[PDB]
């Protein structure tokens, strides 16, 4: 196993040349790594997934709802590897699990892959949300490490053991997975300022002519939750298995952002890029992705990408282009498999306000390259998480898309594994260059 | 973890004594060892379940159809063992697992948990089984073993190594779990014979007036499948991990039962005594459950029970006790709580026809002691296997059952989970006295 040739990806553009998928998507059948419920209704949902250099990491939330309610998860978490048995297809082979089943009231978790374990995150809720939001101290949060040994640590923060930039009246972890980078393990977290930062926000909005500055600013600070400045944020701590990690938050900028929301971290050891995705919560439909740089303070150049919406309540649904006052949308996100982001392959939900129509589709900044509707175009889906990587000289994809109605749960995450076979085709000629 | 104490509980019986349920049963959310599949429009189906004295073994069969067809399944084969974890739940915990998407065409497996691993027959099929019942040669069947490390055998045996006692033209496993009685493992089995044993059929028909033995004849001999005698017997060979076992096969006489059919067998090393279960697939729609004696021949004395039955194509549809020529019916076993399987507790499926409305029930030799609808009464549902154990002085069951639809196949097998709050109640005031 290792990571995707982004940069030989990149080079596939120009005069003639078009990047293409030489064959149709075909779902591979094996043993999914992700368990299935069994207590009639409920729900699983929130699937974290982070492929490492050396084992991947799971997790996903269990809850006795139909997905909306606040009520108290139970979260599995697993540590395993992708392994050898003969074969071009990739092998998912589980080595430690954990049900999480204290009643913490663990929320919005996100896992990552570091050397031979994996890093749990996690929010500790006490009421709701809107509550963690409006009240000025911050909630606690745990981190959980588990290694593929089966050696488990379980750590609780206090806000006043987080070193931050700003006073956050809420932290909450972005349930897409984090990276590591050399040493140090980074999250993706979202939450609320005690005091707003005195910016105009970002606005950046492709194809509205003239985006109204004071509807972006708002859509930041939806009253709903109490008016607070909506933000992201990057937290991060060296690695350590043997004491408690020291945790550091730096917060992006309302200026250089959308409001803050879900997402995922993406590193590509090769090129040394960092990416970024945020789920699309408000009147930006299109993909928020960007190139990452962990500096001080931190900023994101966006990629602009048009190919793409995901469905949402009006007049924020698929494809809107112009700043409203609305909080909607849903996490697909898109995994880079260009140095620019300029593509990518993601499940997606290809439809206007209901979230159904889940499809395979490798993008690009203008259009889409190609796609593969799952099931059928009816069948109602959610979350989707993708990951990519090269695995005995071909491109595999994982997309991890939680498929609704489950067997006996509301809804269920699926593991979809397939070959994603790239190609550079001569235009001229059709001649074709396999990457 | 230990066998459940059928002795004690056949002694709540009697005057101003019933077996009751304390508390209705609640099932336990829990990760699921029963793997989920990957690609869409499949089939997971055919779960067989062991629980031995140290490991637990379980099988299903993956096919990509609407497990209607006989199109070659992949296997799924794991071994594992009930953990202790620090709770009254018991933890299902893998530790062994083989995908066999050999393309073989394995059919009919059964799995028998023995020792630190687990046995593994399956019949070898070339074409349809209608075709295989016909043809005078034998199919091959496979036995294949697997420790907790992993370490695997696959041993093929043609008919000529096969010591049996008659002539079969097809010899297929029984679905459902063998059992390991000291050093030998025996597995249910069903097939055709060559030449029939000339005998008249039990015709045992608990509420007929006048069962016609001729019309119980025809039964066991069901022309849609070339006309032979169809059959259960006994395959047992001494438990070698080493060498390749020696094969017997011992034919139940069909004076001595129903139709051959799937089933299961079931052991109390306490007790000594070996129950068997066969499915209903003709006119008897009332359970088939006795006493297996594993003499020369073989014996059962067969137990009346009258309180439920299984859904079935008319004139053999759910409660019917006339003899008729049909095959239809289901699996839905039910595991025996006493020392002569006068109670036991089942999932079944409470519906004339169709195959839907699966509960869970606790019954006695004339009538339903405890029942719980497991989701609602329109789910569908098909095959059933329960197990029941003695876990930290409680009595718990887990009930596989193939729900339908699954999330992206027609069918998923589900291990529902529940402690099994049993009591003995005197009748003339209440008070219960526990087991």
């Amino acid at each position: 196993t290792g990571e995707v040739g982004i940069e030989a990806i990149s080079m596939c553009t120009g005069t003639n040349r078009k990047l293409v998928v030489n064959q149709g998507i075909n779902f591979v059948e094996y043993p999914s790594f992700i368990p299935g419920s069994t207590k009639p209704g409920g729900c699983v949902r929130l699937p974290s997934f982070s492929l490492g250099l050396e084992v991947f990491a799971y997790a996903h939330a269990i809850t006795q709802d139909d997905c909306t309610s606040s009520s108290t998860p139970d979260y599995y978490f697993s540590v395993g590897r992708i392994a050898d048995h003969g074969t071009d297809v990739p092998v998912f082979e589980t080595l430690a699990e954990w049900f999480l089943d204290d009643k913490m009231n663990r929320r919005s978790c996100s896992v990552t892959a570091a050397g031979k374990g994996g890093w749990l995150g996690c929010s500790i809720l006490v009421g709701s949300f809107t509550d963690e939001l409006t009240s000025p101290e911050v909630n606690r949060i745990s981190l959980s490490y588990m290694d593929t040994f089966g050696k488990k640590k379980d750590w609780l923060y206090t806000g006043s053991e987080v070193r931050a930039d700003q006073s956050w009246s809420a932290l909450f972890f972005s349930v897409g997975s984090g990276v590591v980078i050399g040493d140090t393990v980074y999250f993706l977290v979202w939450g609320g300022l005690n005091h707003p930062i005195n910016v105009d926000a970002m606005c950046r909005a492709p194809g509205c002519q003239s985006p109204t500055q004071s509807l972006c600013n708002y859509a930041i600070k939806p009253q709903e939750w109490g008016g607070n400045q909506i933000v992201n944020g990057i937290l991060h701590f060296k690695h350590d298995t043997n004491e408690k990690p020291t945790l550091h938050v730096r917060t992006l900028s309302p200026d250089n952002n959308w409001m803050g929301a879900e997402g995922r971290l993406f590193h590509f050891h090769n090129s040394g890029k960092t990416f970024i995705y945020t789920r699309s919560s408000t009147w930006h439909t299109l993909p928020q992705v960007g190139i990452l740089t962990l500096g001080w303070p931190l900023s994101v150049q966006w990629v602009d990408i048009t190919s793409i919406s995901r469905p949402g309540q009006s007049p924020c649904e698929y494809d809107n282009r112009c700043p409203h006052q609305c909080v909607t949308g849903v996490y697909t996100d898109l995994f880079p498999l260009g140095v620019s982001y300029e593509y990518s392959v993601t499940a997606y939900l290809d439809q206007v306000q209901s979230r159904m129509n889940p499809k395979i589709a490798l993008v690009g900044a203008q259009e889409k390259i190609y796609e593969k509707t799952i099931t059928t175009n009816t069948q109602h889906a959610d979350y989707t998480t993708t990951s990519c990587f090269a695995y005995k000289l071909r491109v595999w994809c994982v997309s991890i898309v939680e498929m609704s109605p489950g067997v006996i749960t509301t809804r269920q995450p699926v593991p979809f594994l397939y070959h994603l076979n790239l190609g550079c085709q001569d235009t001229s000629t059709g001649s074709l260059t396999p990457l």
